[PDB]
């Protein structure tokens, strides 16, 4: 696969390291649709608002199956580590018109 987890579930946004590359999640968009990022890097998005979002990679994108993130309330994070060259989209499984992607050089 062509990233790893360092949180399975959603995680205090409190606990988000200072150093770290965030993407937030704010009126039913991601802030930094489109991210660059290098080989190694890792993300944390942020939901920033009551309403629930996640992040979504569809089957074939970072794995031989989609990768659904778990739902996160308002001040959650989830991670991932991106150790492969390339562009990946994703979506909010709850919201698909609420897209980004991550592009890692
Ligand atoms: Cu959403």
């Amino acid at each position: 696969d062509k990233a790893t987890i360092p949180s399975e579930s959603p995680f205090a946004a409190a606990e988000v390291a200072d150093g770290a590359i965030v993407v937030d999640i704010a009126k039913m968009k991601y802030e930094t649709p489109e991210l660059h990022v290098k080989v190694g890097d890792t993300v944390t998005w942020i939901n920033r608002e009551a309403m629930p979002h996640n992040v979504h990679f569809v089957a074939g994108v970072l794995g031989e199956a989609a990768l659904k993130g778990p739902m996160m309330k308002k001040e959650q994070a989830y991670s991932l580590t991106f150790t492969e060259a390339g562009t990946y989209d994703y979506h909010c499984t709850f919201h698909p018109f609420m897209r980004g992607k991550v592009v890692v050089e």
